[PDB]
């Protein structure tokens, strides 16, 4: 079942204190809340059981892989709690936005660019270490904490590329940041996720990935049919060449997570997380304008 479900002898509704509603994603909404026996601050995201179907499948993955992991770069998962028809599915609260929020403002420096790759690829290096592939990475899916710590979530359709299983085949992802493999749905792994790394750096140098103006249809042949998608524009030398050395159409030609961490763009520009303490009041000042 769902790993972390508390009986509904748990009454959320007294367990946690709901401060204000901070999101409304597709499955329900999300709260920052309090939990009460221990005043630690949490996300708390509530979905209707009975009002949703085929969105439960999704839930109940993106739970059972976060119940998986232990990692200071992976959201972590405190259990779930039943409430009549709601599920409370309680979480780490990652207050900074996400990086594609980080980005509504206006552009970000390389410095912070490869802070955010940098830490992402911490979190990648750990899930592929633990044998898991992400499959949705992309900047919506990148989280950050107020004081600027950079974590991975919705796994949702995270796979686990175990024993009998090397190699998954399942057309999942959001079709812009999916590898060549993954759409024409050879067996594939870990380096899916390097690929979508290299849409995500473009996209955090220049705000949407390749081809976002196309309909996602179209898409569907051009990345297996075409030539890779190069970062164009105003960028060093090294960080055009990050974004070449992850988008390589044969996925055995990718890096891991772990030597793009020692790739010259990282290691010239990354600099200390709290540095994106700046980015995230940016966007406060930001949306209280909006």
């Amino acid at each position: 079942g769902l790993p972390g479900m508390q009986n509904l002898k748990a009454d959320p509704e007294e367990l946690f204190t709901k401060l204000e509603k901070i999101g409304k994603g597709s499955f329900g909404e999300v709260f920052k809340g309090i939990d009460n026996r221990t005043q630690k601050v949490v996300a708390i995201k509530i979905i209707d059981l009975e009002e949703a179907e085929d969105e439960i499948e999704d839930i109940q993955q993106e739970i059972t892989v976060l119940s998986q992991c232990d990692s200071p770069y992976v959201t972590k998962y405190y259990g779930s709690y039943l409430k009549d028809t709601k599920l409370w599915i309680i979480m780490e609260y990652l207050g900074g936005g996400s990086a594609l929020d980080l980005l509504e403002p206006g552009p970000l420096d390389e410095t912070q660019i490869a802070t955010i790759l940098r830490e992402i690829l911490k979190g990648l290096d750990y899930l592929h270490s633990e044998k898991k592939i992400h499959r949705d990475i992309k900047a919506a899916n990148v989280l950050l904490s107020e004081h600027g710590e950079v974590k991975l979530a919705d796994f949702g359709v995270a796979g686990q590329l175990t024993d009998t299983q090397i190699k998954r085949n399942t057309f999942v992802g959001t079709p812009f940041w999916m590898a060549p493999e993954v759409i024409k749905q050879s067996a594939y792994d870990s380096k899916a996720d390097i690929w979508s790394l290299g849409i995500t750096a473009i996209e955090l140098a220049r705000g949407e990935p390749p081809h976002s103006e196309l309909h996602p249809m179209k898409v569907l042949f051009l990345i297996p049919k075409n030539n890779p998608p190069t970062l164009e524009g105003n960028y060093s030398k090294p960080l055009k060449e990050f974004v070449e050395a992850c988008l390589n159409k044969e996925p055995s030609f990718r890096p891991t997570a772990k030597e793009l961490l020692k790739h010259k763009f990282i290691l010239r520009n990354a600099k200390k997380t709290s540095y994106l303490t700046e980015l995230i009041d940016r966007y406060k000042r930001w949306k209280a304008e909006q």
